[PDB]
């Protein structure tokens, strides 16, 4: 039969699809969520055997063990075992594009397990299996007589049993196939592997059943009265005795109770369903939901007698709120959200696709500590687990079909075909039917980059159809088709339009004024975070809150899909596309994320978490002005500290309780601030503290911080004159400066300071030059599978092979120094590119002042960054700056850091982004110290043990390798980073170095 | 595998659906429609074998013929050639409702065929077969292997064959099943048949071929421009050298002509079809489509390369015209339609389902002939051919996915089921891809009688964006759902609402107005012409034309469904449900149309042509107007004829030309009425004749009427003094009276009228008594499955009408100077209840006219009766009837603006109608005088006149079984009952044709010519 070419076959014999079942045979186990004795997992240890295609599965495994099949752990990935490589493609197909087929050599994963099932759970009943995730389709056997099929490898295939187990015990086979004509639905930018790779459970019924539920919460006008709403359908006999009560808890406390016989309504000219019955319960003043407060109630469903007895019951966690657009803005519990939000595929670094609850509450709290309040499930149905997690923890989610077909030419080719129509409808149909219940879900979605076809204006209005209380968002084909309620793009500006042709992708503040347009935008993908990212977050930010129609978006994406392999001496290193033998691949484009494969953090997280705070401030004199963005909950669990520094020297400090309702403001008045000591700029910052710990959090967690420059006190008192004057020494080779204890050399060919002495030790290792390029970094790189793309840009301009030509070398004694000048020009192919003049000043405390003025052709692409470089000698234990920090922070990603007296040990500096690039940057530093020296001055730097010719002839970090010395480089100017996108220049024109001259000035002296 | 029992399993190996094609290798013989040398017809002599499930067919049959089979003709349903018997059930399912498992016992037809096939079809290019229609399900081997699997009774199924055959003999193997899980889609109240009842054809179509084209027709504001828009699709190597040239023509002109290679638009991220091409055509002042003046051109879609050369054309007729609705009108052309429309099953009552040209061009005619200009086909996409007939001749039509699942409870409990999402998709999907070019489909059906579900939504949603072109509607779930662009009820009243819980019946006058409400109305089925029915159809015409939003509705139903049987001699009889020993069964429910089986109409049909007339009429002293009802045409074959007649005597007449514009008026003023020499009423009738024949009528044909009372002269000249009085004998048990050759006898006991002589010669076999019932008409009895004890049939057999017997209660004879007059009156009770008294008066003078005067009670309490009249046996049998009153045909009260007042003679057999279920029949009303052999009888009654007596009638079920009694049969009425029809299933007689007034007066003379 091939059912595994034939869109028109999906399953046999699967049963329904239904919210999360447990057949609890006891009702206080049911309210409090215990494990039931009837859900039983068949997880842990079953036999497997890989073959290149169903043809070479032998007839005998069906009956019997293949005695070379080894014992592996199930839930997995057969790629995380060895068996065969994973494959990272991002939008072409990894099969050849010829649907339905698929190729003739097609993996295997023959799994099996022999288990035991007690007589009592076949004397009555019924038994079936679930497998909540298989990819990407398979058979079953059951004590070798075929039982069904299966499709869509996110959403649990179902198959009763009864028939075929006996007491004792039983063999299950699964023949699992990598391809099948499913796998055309499933074209999303990940790793592509397979197997049984979420839970398998048994799960016993009785005859008589609770088949499905829905449960619905409807409010007045204030959210002061609710009815909760729970229509009950049950499967098997229909008898007068049977009764269905619905039960309500808050706690402890049981908040209501309805109980009726079976028999619905009348729905038509034919009756009503007499297999249904729908409970209605009155709630006073509910506690709502929300992922500020993510309040819930319990709702416990038995199916019972009238004398009493229980039958069976089932259950779910409620969560009273209320989604809806109206005015062109997305509403919960009637005030306007603000979506601080993260797509978020599963992958974990170890296993694959297989998810773990240790790591969904890890990613949960990061998320919440960072500031997250929503969650796209990008882009099919998660484990579901999550759900719960998410209605517990309180994190909005968007719920998305397993449907994408972006590798399709055009896009929409199957989606607008209706013999496609019905392997689609299923996967939006059983998602559905399966997660409705769960309130942290506010939005569906039809599922991504397919394009816009009928079969998505058809599943559209199913959705809305069935389930009026949460909006329907589909991005495919432009972002604001029929097919969806909100405005969802990826990766559309802040400011600039990106026209193309049928598919503009317009500046987000334009797109909700386009004639007609009304409807609420929140990108369904912005701020691409692939590697050293996140550049002109803050412009997101700044739109969102000050146009009410742009609700926000969710950030691409949480974390990187990098998978460990080990070395020729077994030590684990970071892999992505193509380090598998697979090919075709996309390389790097699979690491996007805000956080490692590990879930250490990348430096951009910190700018999202304050990008994304709850509280804003103004500053007014010594008045702070606090304002809520909180829609629910009064500021219960924080105070205000504040912090006052001269230069980093600590002045003053302070405490304040915060008591802030919800969208209110607090003011705060700060205490006299007398006089301080010395010159320079005070600075004040302020910490939103949560003294007690939460579910998420710890307690002291900071949440919220701002920081002015209050005022500043020049310095005008001159310097105390040398005891001393440094004495030159002139040379055909070179210009030789000597004081005390130190010396300088310039060279005179090179016209670069060569070599610097403190007693007898040299402290450069290579000499002190101009630098106008930066390791590129993956934004820099422009690839998602462009000669725009600025590395290119950069490349063909001679940027990186430009060699400095002198144009001059003097010296001169002044009364109190030595003065060295220079001017160099850096050519290619007769173009003169850059023009670095610059001034040494050596005086008589043993101060280097350099001043250096750039000159940049207008008509080559402007430059990575201006500064100097240099490898020095030695190798220190600590980095301590004045300056932004602590991480590290580039010019259009530098908000959340702050500036203040930091020191860190050298590793820290170096950010250790798989793909290696320029990294570690500190801006706004006016003071760096390592070993002996200080530089001063008004600059950026990274300092690590790497160059940067190494980062950019580095494809993977574990390959890096510490150079003698210490890389420093000084930026009197640094480009952004970029980031709205990965694949195309997205470093906003003020981020660019396009000034033609610019002018910088260090001072280098000992400590 | 069993795929007949899974629903998820509708198909297997079949192609994708596409509108009508035959690979043309010529584009002149696309261009005008003929016969392609590259489809052929496989319809013929076909093997067949007959078992009782799939389990028993041999598998022998795969390889070769089985010796037991059958030469039968193919197209066929396996039960017309007597292999099982049809079944005739209404709603409930014919199978045990077990979705998705069938019967084991399931009736299976294994049809196989030996045929050529010529190495030219097989040396190049594609060979599919196509099979129209298979009921339900079907399995299809070549050559011994197996090809594939389709469900969907109602659309074409295709197979690529290309690969299975071999030059020269080759078989098919067919095994049809009846039952499936697609059967319980297929709920219609119908008969339930099976086989390969459409044509099966096979398709040569080239390697690199047209595999899809859409035409498009959009204009400017008035309709003076147009765009024409073809999207093509082509299956096969794509190569630069291809081309695709569309080319209009009107007749022998081109109109216009584009070409372009493949190669679309950007759609998205990922660019555009480059297997599809978009052309334009402008088109300058286009003639126009529409049922009224069915305007085509002929689209010609060559596939060629750049050199010049033809791979292959196809084609389509065009017609230019926009639907929409607006402001909540549905609009043609910019115009609001008025929907005179009728829903029409495919039946033929020999043949069963299968369909053939002349039936299609039959009905059609009739159709046009009877004013109605559209048509639903109930329910479920039509044979092929139908479409092209109505694109033609002009008819607009409602195209239907073959979705119903009436038998459920509740009605929706499959089509809220996503899992029975996909196989609903494909039986909508699958029709739009067919029919989407045609111009008569002005708007797509999801269905019939599926409640609402889930699964409409979708599919109306689909629909809407893939063919903005046409509205979407949809009648279940209550009729203005939102599923559906058009409120449209099936049966919904006029005035009268029917407040079901969740699926009321709105008057359809206060459902267009609900709160909220903006729709336009027109219903899907209404006047449920079941039997003696239409009454109160002119109603729902009144209200049409009075508001706009009420757009019409579409009749229920065109053709009665009654099978042909054979009695012993092998004489043909109309059958109906349970006839076949078919059970559970519906019986005569089957029976509903405006014709009967073999397309002699029924008398209704005349009501429905003459309400749904194109022409209003108005009379204002000696000036007609005459408005035109239609929106494109002028009245250019058109002539007003006019006729002034005193009691039936024609005093003058008079023609002239009709030229009024569409939604003109014209006024026609009469000459002047010279007098008239007698007393009497003057009537003047118009009638609109169309002098030219045209594709649809013959040269003459009436297309509208009227009549209106002119003046009149009331005789106030006496009597004439008689020559002789008549003598009065009386004995203790009559009263005889006699005047010349004539005698008449008053039973004294009985008090009526028991005998009248001529001579030696007796009138009467029966007494002349008087008559409170009626044979129970299909819509008295109201049974649609189930017994409403609120019928009508009901409440007169509880009140016991049908069993009161006269009591006397007094008979006395007087004599006066010129005459006698017997006084009588009776008693009619039951259950010791007084139901009616009647009280009369005989008065016989010189001149042997009989004065009859009758004053009825009749008690407040008891139901309404049927009728208020006398009837009587007469001895004779006369061959002629001649009247002056309402003719005509049968007309009731109800039910006679058709008829018009006259002096009309008619053979007796035509004044009984032959309703397939007998009943109450043939009745004329508002007649002055009556003539029957030596008879004449005069004053203001109704009657009817046959060799059944209304207890006959009653007593039997079909009306092969009936026989002339001696005599005749003689009812005359002073009052009657309206005969409803609004529906059939409840009361349906509106209340002002109910006998309610409680008292009654009538008199009639009765005398001898
Ligand atoms: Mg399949
Ligand atoms: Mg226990
Ligand atoms: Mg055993
Ligand atoms: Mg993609
Ligand atoms: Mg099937
Ligand atoms: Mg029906
Ligand atoms: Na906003
Ligand atoms: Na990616
Ligand atoms: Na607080
Ligand atoms: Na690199
Ligand atoms: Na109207
Ligand atoms: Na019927
Ligand atoms: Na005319
Ligand atoms: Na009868």
């Amino acid at each position: 039969r091939r059912d595994w070419e034939n869109p028109g076959v999906t399953q046999l014999n699967r049963l329904a699809a239904h919210p999360p079942f447990a057949s609890w045979r006891n009702s206080e186990e049911a309210r409090t969520d215990r494990p039931s004795q009837q859900l039983r997992s068949l997880n842990g240890e079953w036999r497997f055997a890989w073959f290149p295609a169903p043809e070479a599965v032998p007839e005998s495994w069906l009956e019997c063990d293949l005695p070379e099949a080894d014992t592996v752990v199930v839930p997995s990935n057969w790629q995380m075992h060895g068996y065969d490589a994973p494959i990272y493609t991002n939008v072409t197909y990894p099969i050849t594009v010829n649907p339905p087929f698929v190729p003739t050599e097609n993996p295997t994963g023959c799994y099996s397990l022999t288990f035991n099932v007690d007589e009592s759970w076949l004397q009555e009943g019924q038994t079936r299996i679930i497998f909540d995730g298989v990819n990407s389709a398979f058979h079953l056997w059951c004590n070798g007589r075929w039982v069904g099929y299966g499709q869509d490898s996110r959403l649990p295939s179902e198959f009763d049993l009864s028939a075929f187990l006996r007491a004792g015990e039983n063999r299950l086979a699964v023949m699992v196939l990598r391809w099948s004509d499913g796998s055309y639905l499933e074209d999303q930018d990940m790793w592509r592997m397979s197997g049984i790779f979420r839970d398998v459970s048994l799960l016993h019924k009785p005859t008589t059943q609770i088949s499905d539920f829905h449960v619905a919460t409807r409010f007045n006008d204030d959210f002061s009265r609710a009815v909760l709403e729970a229509e009950v359908q049950m499967c098997g006999e229909l008898r007068d005795y049977l009764r269905v009560t619905v039960s309500l808890w808050q706690g402890e406390t049981q908040v209501a109770s309805g109980t009726a016989p079976f028999g619905g309504e009348i729905i038509d000219e034919r009756g009503g369903y007499a297999d249904r019955v729908t409970l209605r319960l009155n709630v006073e003043n509910p506690k709502l939901w929300s992922a500020e407060i993510p309040n819930l109630y319990r709702a416990v469903v038995e199916l019972h007698t009238a004398d009493g007895t229980l039958i069976e019951a089932e259950a779910c966690d409620v969560g009273f709120r209320e989604v809806r657009i109206e005015n062109g803005l997305l509403l919960l519990n009637g005030k306007p959200l603000l979506i601080r939000g993260v797509n978020r595929h599963e992958h974990h670094p170890l296993h694959g696709q297989v998810m773990d609850e240790q790591t969904m509450v890890q990613d949960i709290l990061l998320m919440k500590q960072n500031n997250f309040n929503a969650v796209r499930c990008s882009h099919y149905p998660n484990h579901p687990l999550w759900y719960t997690l998410c209605d517990r923890y309180g994190l909005y989610v968007v719920d998305e079909a397993n449907i994408e077909t972006h590798g399709m030419v055009p896009m929409n080719r199957l989606t607008d075909d209706p013999r496609w129509l019905p392997a689609m409808s299923e996967r939006v149909t059983r998602m559905v039917q399966r997660d409705r219940n769960h309130p942290s879900v506010i939005i569906w979605s039809l599922g991504n980059e397919s394009g816009h076809g009928a079969n998505h204006d058809a599943l559209y209005r199913w959705i809305k159809s069935v389930d009026p209380s949460r909006p329907v968002q589909y991005e495919g084909g432009g972002a604001d088709t029929t097919a969806t309620d909100i405005i969802c793009p990826m990766y559309a500006r802040v400011d600039e339009d990106q026209p193309f042709p049928a598919v503009p992708k317009w500046s987000i503040k334009k797109w909700l004024s386009l004639p007609g347009e009304t409807r609420p935008l929140i990108l369904c993908e912005y701020a691409h975070a692939m590697g050293n990212s996140l550049g002109g977050f803050a412009k997101y930010w700044q739109a969102f809150r000050q146009y009410p129609r742009l609700q926000g978006g969710f950030v691409w994406d949480w974390v990187d899909q990098s998978l460990i392999k080990y070395d020729e001496n077994g030590n684990p290193w970071s892999a992505y596309g193509g380090d598998f033998g697979d090919t075709p691949n996309d390389r790097q484009f699979c690491m996007n994320g805000l956080v490692f494969a590990d879930r250490t953090p990348h430096p951009a997280l910190t700018e999202a978490k304050h990008q994304q705070q709850f509280f804003q401030f103004r500053l007014s004199g010594q008045t702070i002005e606090v304002t809520s963005e909180y829609l629910f909950r009064h500021s219960d669990n924080e105070l205000l500290h504040w912090m006052v520094a001269l230069d980093g020297k600590p002045l003053a400090s302070g405490e304040v309780p915060l008591d802030v309702a919800p969208q209110g403001k607090q003011l705060i008045e700060l205490p006299e601030l007398p006089q301080p000591e010395s010159a320079g700029q005070l600075w004040l910052t302020v910490r939103v503290v949560q003294p007690n710990a939460t579910a998420w959090s710890e307690a002291g967690h900071i949440s919220a911080w701002q920081q002015w420059r209050l005022a500043e006190n020049l310095s005008v008192t001159l310097p105390a004159a040398s005891h001393a004057i440094p004495h030159l020494t002139t040379s055909e080779m070179d210009f030789c400066i000597e004081l005390g204890n130190k010396r300088w050399q310039f060279n005179r060919q090179s016209g670069f300071l060569s070599q610097m002495w403190i007693g007898d030790k040299k402290q450069l290792l290579t000499p002190l030059r101009d630098q106008f390029t930066r390791a590129p970094l993956d934004n820099d790189i422009a690839v998602s599978e462009d000669p725009n793309a600025w590395v290119e840009r950069w490349k063909a301009a001679g940027h990186y092979q430009a060699e400095a030509a002198l144009l001059q070398c003097t010296a001169d004694t002044l009364a109190d120094a030595v003065l060295i000048t220079t001017a160099h020009a850096w050519q290619h192919q007769g173009k003169t590119l850059f023009i670095s003049r610059k001034t040494y000043r050596i005086d008589g405390s043993g101060q280097m002042a350099i001043t250096v003025d750039v000159e940049v052709a207008s008509d080559t692409p402007h430059p990575a960054r201006i500064g100097l470089n240099c490898q020095l000698a030695q190798v220190a234990e600590r980095v301590n700056w004045l300056g932004l920090g602590p991480q590290e922070n580039y010019p259009d990603r530098l908000t959340a850091a702050c500036f203040d007296r930091w020191d860190l040990p050298l590793s820290d500096m170096y950010t250790p982004y798989v793909f290696p690039s320029e990294n570690g940057l500190r801006c706004g530093t006016r003071e760096l110290n390592y070993g002996p020296h200080q530089w001063r001055g008004d600059f950026q730097f990274n300092i690590s043990r790497y160059s940067q010719q190494q980062l950019m002839e580095t494809s993977h970090r574990h390959l890096l390798h510490a150079e003698e010395g210490t890389w420093l480089n000084i930026d009197g100017f640094h480009m952004g980073i970029g980031g709205d996108d990965s694949w195309s220049p997205s470093v906003s024109a003020e981020f660019q170095l396009s000034a033609g001259r610019y002018h910088y000035q260090l001072v280098w002296c000992q400590k």
